[PDB]
C-alpha cells in the first residue's frame, strides 16, 4: 500500500488495509512512485475518475481490486457513504474551501437536458467540473468542497428538512453526526461560500418557523454572520468570498450585502461579495451547466489573481 | 513671467485679456505645482478666503493665511489649500519669476484618485485640540491636506481631487438641512455654484472613494421632511447612491469604487451601503467594495475625526489599495 495524499474530508480508520470513508463531494486521493498498480474499493455509491493521460471512468466498483495517479469522486451522496482502501507526493501550500448547495456540488451540470429522472441526475452530476475544483486547479491548491444540494443558511429548498441546514451539516466528516471534522493541516487561505438560493427561492409555507419574510431575513443574516465569525476565529488567515446569483428579484444578493456590511461593522473586514450573472442554467432542473461552471470559475480565478499575497 | 504649472483639484481656468491667467477654486484641497532652475519666486494671490501651505523642495510647509489680493514673495514648489469654503471661492494668479529662469519638468503622475464625501472627507476640524469650536476655530482648524484623502494619494504619488462638502449626504443632509440639495446635486459643478459643469478629459481616476451616508442617517427625521418613514429614506438613499455610481462608471469605465463608512448610528449606515454594493453588483457593476471604519477617537471639532483618525483611515486605505494588483491599470 503506497503513501497517499488526500483531498477533501475523509474518516481514516486503521484496523487489514487503512480505510478512507468519505461522503462530501469531490474527494480525491493522489500517489507517486514502478510499473503496476491496484486500487482497492468498497464503494457501490460513486462514479470516479482516474488520472494517470486522459481520465478513465470507474462506475460503482463496489468491493473489488481494480488493476502519478489521482482518483477523484464525481457524484453526490447525501444519504450514503463510500470506502477507498488504498494503492514524493504533492506539497501544495495553497488551500481553498468551497461551501455551498447544488451549485457548488455541480448538480446535473453535464446533463444536456433540463429534464432528468433521479438516475439521470446522479449520473450527470460531476463535482470535478463544478467551479470549485476548477478554481482550485488553476492555482494548484488543495481543495475541499463542502456542499449539499437543497440546503440553505437557515432554510432549505421549499422549507424541506426544517430540522437541518448546510450549517448544521457542516461540522461533520460524513453525512451523519457521528464524527466531527478536525484537521490542523486544513487552513484554507480562501473560503468561498455560496448559500441563500434555497433560503429565498420560494415563498414561506404556513408550517415553517418564520412567520414573516422579515423574520427569515433577520434569521439568515444573523446566522451567516455568526458562521463566518466562527470560521475566522479558527482560521485567522482565511479570506471570505460570499458568492450568489442575481436571481429571486435580487432578494438573495441583498441579504448577503447586509451580511458583508455587518461582518465589517463587527471588525471582520476580509470578506467580499460576488454576484454572478448571465448563466444559461442548461443542466438538470435549470441548474448551472458545465459551461456555466467554467464561467463561474473564470470569475473566481480573475478575482483571486488580482489579490496580492492572497496565498501567503 | 509666469511659469508652467500643474493643477490638482477642480479649478475654473480663465484667460481674460491683458491679465494673468486666473485659477478659481472652491472644492477642498486644491493644489498648484511648479519647478524651475533659479533663485526667485512670487505667488500672485486673489484669495482672502483660504489658509494655504507652501511647500518648497524638502523644507517644512509655510502657512499663508488669507493672503488676499497680493504678490507673495517666497526647485520644486507645491502650494496647497487647507481650508473649506462652502459659500465662496478663491483665486490663484500663478507662479512668477525672473525671465532668465529655466522651467523644469512638472509631475507626470499616471495614478489618479478621487475622494467624494462629507465633513469626514473634508477634514472638518481635524487639527483642533478641542471638540468645542466656534465657527472661526472650526475654519482655522480644518486642514484638508491632513485628511485621509490627500494622505492616501501621496503614499502612491497620485494626483487627487477631494470633492467633499461638510454636512451633505446622498439624499439627506445633516438634520434635514438644505433639503433642496445633497452632495450629489453639488457634485456636477466646478465651483460652489450651478454656473459651470466640470469637465476634464484628463481626469479619469482609477480609484474613487465615496464616503456618504452619515448625514443621511445620523439623526431622526423631522416632521417637515419629504421622507415620512425611515424605510422611505433607506429606499431613496439606496436608489440614488446606486444611480450615482452607475453615472460615474458610465463616464469613466476604468474607475474602481470604494464605499467607505463608519460603524456608527447602530450600524444603520453600514447596512444601507451593503444594500448599495449588492444592487450595484446585481446590476453588473462588480468593481465596487465596502470599507467600514472603526476605532476612531473623534477628538476634532464637534466629535469629528482627528488628524490621528485621518492618518489611521489613510493607513487603512493604503493597505487596501496595496493588495490590489493592477488597480492603477
Amino acid at each position: 500500500p503506497l503513501p497517499l495524499h488526500i483531498g477533501g474530508r475523509v474518516l481514516v480508520e486503521s484496523p487489514q488495509p487503512v480505510s478512507y470513508t468519505y461522503s462530501w463531494p469531490a474527494v480525491y486521493f493522489e500517489t507517486a512512485f514502478g510499473q503496476s498498480l491496484t486500487l482497492k474499493f468498497d464503494d457501490d455509491q460513486n462514479i470516479f475518475r482516474l488520472i494517470v493521460k486522459a481520465p478513465v471512468v470507474i462506475n460503482k466498483p463496489g468491493k473489488v481490486d481494480y488493476p502519478r495517479v489521482r482518483l477523484e469522486k464525481l457524484t453526490e451522496t447525501q444519504s450514503t457513504s463510500g470506502r477507498f482502501l488504498g494503492f514524493a507526493l504533492p506539497k501544495r501550500k495553497r488551500q481553498i474551501e468551497f461551501i455551498g448547495d447544488s451549485f457548488t456540488v455541480g448538480y446535473g451540470n453535464t446533463s444536456p437536458s433540463r429534464e432528468c429522472t433521479d438516475e439521470e441526475l446522479f449520473k450527470t452530476t460531476n463535482s470535478q467540473m463544478a467551479f470549485g475544483p476548477l478554481t482550485a486547479k488553476a492555482f494548484d491548491a488543495d481543495y475541499q468542497i463542502n456542499a449539499s444540494s437543497g440546503f440553505g443558511i437557515v432554510r432549505n429548498y421549499n422549507g424541506t428538512s426544517p430540522d437541518k441546514s448546510l450549517l448544521s451539516l457542516y461540522p461533520y466528516t460524513l453525512n451523519n453526526p457521528d464524527q466531527l471534522y478536525h484537521n490542523k493541516h486544513w487552513k484554507p487561505q480562501v473560503i468561498v461560500i455560496g448559500l441563500g438560493t434555497n433560503d429565498f427561492s420560494t415563498a414561506l409555507n404556513d408550517n415553517e418557523r418564520w412567520k414573516t419574510r422579515e423574520a427569515l431575513h433577520a434569521d439568515y443574516v444573523a446566522n451567516y454572520v455568526k458562521f463566518v465569525k466562527q470560521l475566522h476565529s479558527n482560521n485567522a488567515r482565511a479570506q471570505f468570498i460570499l458568492m450568489n446569483s442575481d436571481q429571486s428579484n435580487g432578494e438573495i444578493a441583498e441579504q448577503v450585502g447586509k451580511v458583508v456590511a455587518q461582518l465589517k461593522g463587527g471588525g471582520l473586514h476580509q470578506v467580499e461579495q460576488i454576484v454572478f450573472k448571465g448563466l444559461d442554467y442548461s443542466g438538470c432542473h435549470w441548474h448551472p451547466s458545465a459551461n456555466d461552471d467554467q464561467l463561474l470559475a473564470n470569475l473566481l480565478i480573475t478575482h483571486l489573481q488580482q489579490k496580492k499575497g492572497i496565498w501567503l
